[PDB]
């Protein structure tokens, strides 16, 4: 119960232990209390002269490793490992999307087109594609193709989309040496760095760490999300419904789970298909339903409407339905213990990537070439899962929860008449004080959304405007807050924007890659101002975070300029040195820093400071 | 003086014991025990619902991760990284020489030529450039360039060098999805795998292992060797002397460490220049002494004779002489205890990489552009250091030692008369039985060089020729076996081949990254025989590794179908499955297989047993 504030995931706890099911909250309690070298960060397997651990003892006795390497250079050495494995983790997204629109530019991928063909004509453009608004599209998807695999190379000095960002950014960073040169150039050069003998300073490492989180954000995000709008349309705001209660009982429930829409785009296609559909009735089926989880439901959110059923605890909790009929996984935040939950029932699980195998699942591997093929295939498998249902064991605890969302930023400017003007007018005027983006995760060191729902509530109520990603989108829509009558939450300012666009006080923005929507609507208002993104009066925060992919993200806002709340330290705390150079030191060299509140309404009161000097800079009431 | 077998060691560590420094053997003690979770690998910090530790308890608690993730997992996720790290190492080194080469082919290196062209416009036509053979060098060489840029790319099937793989070899790593594409995208997609929730199957995870070390063996590596040889020459054969006798004391002395010619070859020209050596002179020195420390000096001692001060675990004790006036460090490998070892003298130490930064160091970073500048600034460094000398604190212990290098594979096809005919004539006839690679570090908990030593010994008397590189380089010259006169130790039929040729039992075939020499010469004897590099009598061997470079380059071994001894375990012994793998299952799946064994004797035996097998399979006695 204390586990959770959500009704749906209390009723569902209530039942797995019932049924003798372990969930995440109880092996979280398993390893409690972690190792306290672990968790501090002084401890070092990087060769095995050791592995090593960093004490404070009376003798003196374990201050060095073995080879000599200090508290303050094994914290920042596994820090920089933590950042780039976050990273490689969007890079190799970023990579499959450029592979999938290079298939479809050579006419090798059925079934998948090229959706928005404006948005990949104004995205070649501006990346230097020349001609791009009026040559055959898939000679310029081929360019674009070949712009964004340079970025994945290790001949350029500075990412593509980085030009994006102010001049005065892109200054800073090349004086610190943080430009991003190569995607997975910084992931390499990050492992090699921390090599036992090669990068031995604490600060040299975390400058690293910082330029391999902007190669993500700037570069594997970016380029994933960028792609993704181009092959499956740029997303437009929209209704729909989240919770465990968009699993109906009478219909062929089909759940996505990881990141991969080139998957669920066509896993949607699939049970649109009419002998598909056909043969879900034969079976006794009213009809087939789909449901997002994590990312990729997000993102089907964000693209189609497609209802979402939770965030990153509630997926576990979503197979205790017992109404699971098949789980599709690609990559990305997909618990392994899903596998053995599954098991306990009809359920079916299915991985469809070479790099998201998981033992003892159905693997039926989709590729662009095949994709129509096998994701056919894959629901036919749904629908045999469903025939051997138990109906004994079904229990939907909820109703579901309207939301829109959709709010790419050509909706944002779209809703604002096609310029950033009235938004600009609106922060000026104090009807806006500022912008919070909050993403990251769920972690079961914190009752479920507690914190991402509190510090939303408190925000919009001191007129701060929430753009919502990754697992807090479930948060604030299982909350009320992404419809426009939310509006009544917020204070009287943000209301009264609100209402007049019809918009939400809380904008989802979609899944964690797409906090590059975030990077590039600061970077735009930035340069629409003629300032730095580190004077604008925005915030990011991951009140709930667990992933790399999640310190990845907030690492390439702080170096953006965006001050970051973390509800919870990264393993750093046994250097106070690399700690206060998180807290403050960046705060000179990059123009934000790290902040860690437990606390979500002292998180509230940070964040809200840190916009008001950034409004004062400006000027502004 | 049990830490190891070498007199001049053992000197130093008394020096420094009565001087109050503290060792890395010191430091290794304070370690002792390690942590056993650690150690096993059955721990993991890759998110902060962790950190997790994996345990076998009677109540069954803490048996699996948070994320539901059991030993297996975490075990192989952690070895993955490992490898990957290894594979970074090497990687950023060959990227160096890619950067070095484009620079002369730019006319942008002053100071730098293409010193063997000839090997230029073989290894660019092999590669697939249009008439290397008689187009301008520069231009050759930059096709070249853009050739190896493409292998640090995401947009190849296969790394260039892999053709020399015999076909046989190719298909099996095609068909086991082993074949490697990219050298960092192989990294960054171990990262991406390793992150929470995505590749959750040992076995998945085994196989992108041997991927991204194949992509360092096969890429990187090979990639820097044959670069290397164009820059800076190919190695003849050349006599030459080591162990830390090789400091004069009448000599401005001056250490090159860590891995990167690019510097090393151009200080040597720096002491070369007549204003410098007048320097030397006017400041009381009769010369300037340049010796060489791991791989850079491995490197050249290869190419110019350049005398070998020690290997890893002489490092520190180099600096207690009291005579070292200079350390010129770059990247890997480089302790950072040498830094504060070298405050307790007058030593200066200098960093040049942006990649190998050091707390504390004289930072004077070197580039191509104004290497020929910034070098000679760092050998006046030495001379105004070598002026601040205590002579009271010198003590040079040993005298050195004669030996022979140079074995590039273009001086041993050379020795042999351009063909390999006669080294396949010797081994069909039972002459040499068999070639074992002795290659790797030393490890504090291995008596230093006593396997390494007792191991080539054994070799050589079964007569199997054994080709070291590395550590192993100091460690049977400093035992006398890499002079022709050795012969005397081999086996009557190895000592009749050598004095045949007037070459050493024990070739010195170069440094970490020249292992790709060894690759190189297995693929062009297999191919010449039409058979697998996993049908040859061949083996590899680290007996007293350390590095994750190490790792990397016995992965790299044992996919390529080479048998590859291990005197110490990888941290992997707490999942018996990944532990069965390695020793076991690979060898029907890539033909070859670990074998750990610390008594280097059982070693000699277990290696000679499987180079009997292959000879059978191949026909002979
Ligand atoms: S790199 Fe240094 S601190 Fe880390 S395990 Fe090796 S010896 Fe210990
Ligand atoms: S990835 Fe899984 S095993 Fe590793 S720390 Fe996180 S929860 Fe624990
Ligand atoms: Fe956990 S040391
Ligand atoms: Fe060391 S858990
Ligand atoms: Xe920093
Ligand atoms: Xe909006
Ligand atoms: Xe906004
Ligand atoms: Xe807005
Ligand atoms: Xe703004
Ligand atoms: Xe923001
Ligand atoms: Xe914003
Ligand atoms: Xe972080
Ligand atoms: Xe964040
Ligand atoms: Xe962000
Ligand atoms: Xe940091
Ligand atoms: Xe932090
Ligand atoms: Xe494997
Ligand atoms: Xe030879
Ligand atoms: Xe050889
Ligand atoms: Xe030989
Ligand atoms: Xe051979
Ligand atoms: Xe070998
Ligand atoms: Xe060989
Ligand atoms: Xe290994
Ligand atoms: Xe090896
Ligand atoms: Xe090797
Ligand atoms: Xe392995
Ligand atoms: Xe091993």
């Amino acid at each position: 119960r204390s586990r959770s504030i959500w009704d749906d995931a209390h009723a569902m706890l209530e039942k797995a232990k019932a049924e003798g099911i372990s969930t995440v909250w109880d092996r979280a309690a398993e390893q409690t209390p972690a190792c306290k070298f672990c968790e501090l960060g002084t401890t070092c397997r990087n060769c095995i002269m050791g592995p090593c651990r960093i004490a404070n003892r009376k003798d003196g006795k374990m201050r060095l490793g073995v080879c000599g390497a200090d508290a303050d250079v094994i914290v920042a050495r596994n820090f920089g490992r933590f950042i780039a494995g976050g990273a490689a983790g969007h890079s190799d997204h970023g990579r499959d999307l450029i592979e999938t629109l290079e298939a479809v530019a050579e006419g090798k991928a059925p079934g998948y087109t090229i959706r928005d063909v404006a948005k990949l004509r104004r995205i070649a453009a501006e990346l230097g594609v020349a001609d791009a608004a009026t040559r055959p599209a898939h000679d310029v998807a081929a360019d674009l193709v070949t712009i964004c695999y340079n970025d994945f190379g290790s001949r350029r000095n500075a990412l593509a989309f980085l030009a994006r960002a102010p001049q005065v950014r892109r200054d800073l960073w090349q004086r610190l040496g943080m430009t991003p040169r190569g995607v997975d150039r910084e992931i390499a050069e990050m492992m090699h760095r921390t090599h036992m003998g090669c990068d031995n300073d604490h600060t040299s490492l975390l400058v690293h760490a910082a330029r391999t989180a902007l190669a993500d954000g700037w570069g594997g995000s970016m380029i994933g999300t960028e792609l993704s709008d181009i092959l499956f349309g740029t997303p437009r705001p929209r209704q729909s419904t989240v919770n465990l209660g968009v699993l109906r009982k009478d219909a062929v429930n089909i759940l996505v789970h990881g990141h991969n829409p080139v998957v669920s785009e066509m896993i949607l296609a699939a049970t649109r298909e009419p002998a598909v559909r056909q043969a879900a009735q034969d079976a006794g089926a009213a009809d087939i339903n789909v449901a997002g989880l994590c990312c990729t439901g997000n993102e089907l959110l964000m693209r189609q409407g497609i209802p979402m059923a939770g965030n990153h605890l509630m997926t576990e909790l979503a197979i205790v339905t017992g109404a699971a009929d098949a789980i599709v996984a690609d990559y990305q935040c997909i618990m392994p213990s899903l596998v053995q939950i599954a098991a306990c029932y009809h359920t079916r699980f299915v991985t469809t990537s070479p790099k998201g195998r998981f033992t003892g699942a159905t693997h039926v591997e989709v590729h662009p070439h095949n994709a129509q093929e096998r994701c056919r295939e894959i629901v036919m498998l749904a629908i045999d899962a469903y025939t051997r249902r138990d109906p004994a064991r079904v229990d939907i605890p909820s109703q579901p929860v309207s939301i829109m969302s959709g709010f790419s930023n050509e909706a944002i400017l779209e809703a604002l008449g096609g310029t950033p003007k009235p938004l600009i007018d609106a922060v000026v005027a104090g009807q806006i004080r500022g912008f919070v983006g909050i993403v990251g995760c769920n972690n079961p060191k914190i009752r479920q959304d507690s914190a991402n729902v509190t510090l939303t509530r408190e925000l919009i109520r001191r007129d701060i405007m929430v753009l919502a990603t990754g697992c807090v989108t479930t948060a604030a829509g299982k909350a009320g807050l992404l419809v426009p009558e939310a509006a009544s939450k917020a204070g009287e300012g943000l209301a009264a924007v609100c209402r007049s666009l019809g918009v939400p006080p809380v904008l989802h923005m979609g899944s964690c890659v797409d906090n590059s929507r975030i990077l590039q609507l600061c970077a735009l208002l930035a340069t629409t101002l003629g300032v730095d993104i580190s004077d604008l009066p925005v915030g990011a925060s991951s009140p709930e975070w667990y992933s790399e992919k999640a310190a990845a993200i907030a690492m390439y806002a702080v170096a953006s300029g965006i001050p970051t709340h973390l509800g919870l330290p990264p393993n750093i705390l046994g250097s106070e040195n690399v700690t206060a150079m998180a807290l403050h030191g960046l705060q000179d060299v990059v123009g934000a820093a790290f902040m860690v509140e437990p606390d979500p309404v002292k998180a509230a009161d940070m964040l809200e400071a840190h916009i008001v000097a950034r409004r004062a800079r400006l000027g502004l009431t």
